[PDB]
């Protein structure tokens, strides 16, 4: 099953796991309560699955497209990769479903600790316009998703403080709704 976890108190080397010590696991329970919500997935059937359809079409889904982050492939890949692990959010969802390889998605919790959050081939996940959150590889060094969003996208990241949005307002007021 997907793993997350609360993070140690080192800076130090963001690749690596920095598990909490002792061990502080997060469910997916308490992902829905800060909005992250997570599909499992067949990854090899990405270009045809009947049940990402499903997921789309509920979700409004109507976009994609694919990106490989690799140190050799990745236009202004040093510069992308600082961008995604800024603190920031969006006006719109981020949603990620990763086709091979893996990565680490932070995300900060009520009390603004943060939760990593391991995600690797099969594993879908998206995250509510409004959250704080980053996005880097891990040890391994290389992730390929695919990049959903509602709509014609727009890619937008405001990093942390952008506290005056509209959506992010709104995201605060959902937080007070969930357990
Ligand atoms: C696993 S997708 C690569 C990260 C990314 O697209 C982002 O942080 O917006
Ligand atoms: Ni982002």
């Amino acid at each position: 099953m997907v793993q997350a976890w609360y993070m140690d108190e080192s800076t130090a080397d963001p690749r690596k796991p920095h598990r909490a010590q002792p061990d502080r696991p997060v469910s997916l329970e308490q992902l829905r309560t800060l909005g992250v919500l997570y599909w499992k997935l067949d990854a090899d059937k990405y270009e045809n699955d009947p049940e990402l359809e499903k997921i789309r079409k509920m979700r409004n889904y109507s976009w994609m497209d694919i990106i490989t982050i690799c140190k050799d492939t990745l236009p202004n890949y040093e510069e992308k990769i600082k961008m995604f692990f800024e603190e920031h959010l969006h006006l719109d969802e981020e949603i990620r479903y990763i086709l091979e390889g893996s990565g680490y998605f932070d995300v900060r919790d009520k009390e603004d600790k943060w939760i990593r959050i391991s995600m690797e081939k099969g594993d879908m996940i998206t995250l509510p316009a409004g959250i704080y959150h980053r996005f880097t590889l891990d040890e391994k060094n290389y992730v390929k998703a695919m990049r959903l969003f509602v709509g014609e996208p727009v890619w937008t990241p405001y990093n942390r403080p952008a506290d005056h949005f509209d959506a992010r307002v709104q995201y605060m007021s959902f937080l007070e709704g969930t357990a």
